[PDB]
């Protein structure tokens, strides 16, 4: 009836109403005339059709209680002097039975990024890997939880050196503008511009020299489907605005990433995350290898996405080259690391917000971002 101290009770367990706890729920932000959203708070159209997608807004509750309670836990013993590898399996082990895996019903959306300094995004361990996580490395912590499919996708930075304390907060508050400008009717560009004009009225220090925090310009955030980490909408970070409106009902991801480099990223190391292409078809596949392959994926991860190390733990061996095929065929999309410029540092904070009839919920919020 009450969370362990090492996080063990599933969030299900605790809230035996079924109903979870919701997220910081805001007014829409006006429009031009002033345009206020109070009327939608209450109206009587729009709380017929809150209430009747109440069963989803529960889910992604739900998902985001448990990445709440991980994330806490996480906080309280990622050190330097533990493998990424360790981090990854101990972070991953708590968000597993706090959402309770089932299949395809519950469980992780995504593999644990922890990029480290000038990588973004991207970026978990494979097999193997003996990268240690060093008091000077700025990790960002980037994982998500689903229930159903309604993913949760939330991320923050870590560090442990007070001389990036600027950088982060810089990065944190880029989000919190995108999140408080975000809304119904809301024109993605928009967005983007206001992300930046926070972003870059910050200034850092780090190690004597001097830098204009840059939204890495080639990074965004996105809208959310089921069981679709990208819907396909992406929300800016800069300038130029694609040729769209966030929409009633949407889910989006509203992530910001702050550096000292380019503010670009690219492919970079060995890759680990891959994702079934969520368009592509039934291909029917005769070679054994990549045959069984993809049935592992689209039994365990279906168009979620996935790990070498997530392969490794089901078992799975010598299938590097029958993934290569499902990625030269197509059906199986590879999710390099992105970083930049080498020696360049990055932050990022990320939430994920439902755009409801009556009100703009940041379901992922919590206590400490
Ligand atoms: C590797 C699976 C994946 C695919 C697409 C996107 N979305 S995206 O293409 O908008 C993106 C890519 C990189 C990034 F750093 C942020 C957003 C994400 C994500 O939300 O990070 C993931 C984890
Ligand atoms: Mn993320
Ligand atoms: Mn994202």
């Amino acid at each position: 009836k009450v969370q362990t101290d090492p996080p063990s009770v599933p969030i299900c367990d605790l809230y035996p109403n079924g109903v979870f706890p919701k997220g910081q729920e805001c007014e829409y932000p006006p429009t031009q005339d002033g345009r206020t959203a109070a009327w939608r708070t209450t109206s009587e159209e729009k709380k017929a059709l809150d209430q009747a997608s109440e069963e989803i807004w529960n889910d992604f509750r739900e998902a985001a209680e448990a990445h709440r309670q991980v994330r806490k836990y996480v906080m309280s013993w990622i050190k330097p002097g533990m493998t990424m590898i360790e981090i990854c399996e101990k972070l991953e082990d708590c968000s597993r039975k706090l959402i309770k895996e089932n299949g395809l019903n519950a469980g992780l959306a995504f593999p644990t990024g922890c990029s480290l300094n000038n990588c973004a995004a991207h970026y978990t361990p494979n097999a193997g890997d003996t990268t240690v996580l060093q008091y000077d490395d700025i990790c960002k912590i980037d994982f998500g939880t689903h229930i159903s499919g309604r993913i949760i996708d939330c991320a923050f930075t870590v560090t442990f050196n007070p001389k990036y304390d600027t950088l982060l907060k810089a990065v944190k508050d880029a989000t919190n503008t995108g999140i408080k400008c975000a809304g119904i009717d809301v024109r993605l560009c928009d967005v983007g511009e206001a992300i930046q004009e926070v972003m870059e009225s910050y200034e850092v220090e780090i190690d004597g020299k001097t830098y204009q925090v840059k939204p890495i310009r080639n990074l965004n955030g996105h809208s959310i489907g089921q069981y679709r980490i990208h819907a396909g909408k992406t929300v800016p970070i800069i300038k130029g605005g694609e040729a769209t409106r966030m929409e009633e009902g949407e889910v989006y991801a509203i992530e910001t990433f702050g550096s000292t480099g380019k503010g670009v990223v690219h492919d970079d190391m060995e890759c680990s995350h891959y994702m079934k292409n969520f368009d592509v078809g039934h291909v029917p596949i005769r070679l054994p290898r990549t045959k069984h392959l993809l049935n592992v994926i689209n039994e365990n991860f279906g168009t979620l996405a996935f790990c070498r190390r997530w392969l490794d733990r089901l078992g799975e061996s010598k299938y590097l080259m029958a993934l290569k095929n499902l990625c030269d065929l197509g059906i199986v999309d590879p999710y390099p690391p992105l970083c930049d410029i080498k020696g360049s540092y990055t932050a990022q904070f990320e939430h994920t917000i439902l755009l409801r009839p009556t009100c703009k919920e940041v379901v992922s919020r919590g206590d400490d971002y």
